[PDB]
């Protein structure tokens, strides 16, 4: 009862609503829209009834890796947000957004890992990337404005 499809610039209006509905974190306009043109192949988009209910926006870098059997420097896809619609959760959506957007990050931008950022507190969605083989590989301690830390988690892509 969903629709995966590559994010679109008519779709940055839902997809901030669904950023100020959903997270505390949130970013401008022009944030979405820039990684948008960037790093389009691997920003995605979950569609139910014509409606967006569900995005993921990636960044793609280069650095030092997170993870301890890969090289050192990097090229890695970074998780900058994610989220779906309360309604919709639980329905898969976020599995798919995850898997379609490190395809993407591997077959598309040459990306050797995949890391994010998640609140300590944030049991869904750790359990969701620990699901999907993601590692905890740091504890980033205060990382938040509030002062909460952060796991950083990551998982290779060979
Ligand atoms: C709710 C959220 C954590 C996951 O969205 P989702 O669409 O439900 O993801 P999925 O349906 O694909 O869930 C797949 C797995 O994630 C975990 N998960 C998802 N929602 C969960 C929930 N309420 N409670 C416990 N585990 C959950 C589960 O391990 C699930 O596996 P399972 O259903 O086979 O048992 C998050 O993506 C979201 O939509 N909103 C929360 C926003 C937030 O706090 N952080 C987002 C960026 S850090």
């Amino acid at each position: 009862d969903f629709t995966l499809r590559n994010a679109r610039m008519d779709d940055i209006d839902q997809i901030i609503k669904i950023n100020r509905l959903t997270l505390p974190e949130n970013y401008p306009y022009y944030f979405f829209v820039e990684h948008l043109k960037e790093y389009g192949l691997a920003f995605f988009v979950a569609i139910v009834d014509n409606s967006v209910v569900g995005y993921i926006m990636p960044r793609i870098e280069w650095g030092f890796s997170n993870i301890k059997q890969l090289p050192s420097l990097v090229r890695k896809g970074h998780v900058v947000s994610i989220a779906v619609l309360e309604e919709y959760r639980r329905k898969g959506i976020a599995t798919t957004l995850l898997e379609a957007s490190m395809k993407s990050m591997k077959n598309d931008y040459n990306a050797e890992e995949i890391y994010l950022e998640v609140r300590v507190s944030n049991y869904p969605a750790i359990a969701l990337y620990e699901k999907l083989n993601f590692k905890k590989v740091k504890v980033l301690k205060g990382y938040y404005a509030d002062g909460e830390d952060a796991y950083l988690m990551a998982r290779p892509l060979h």
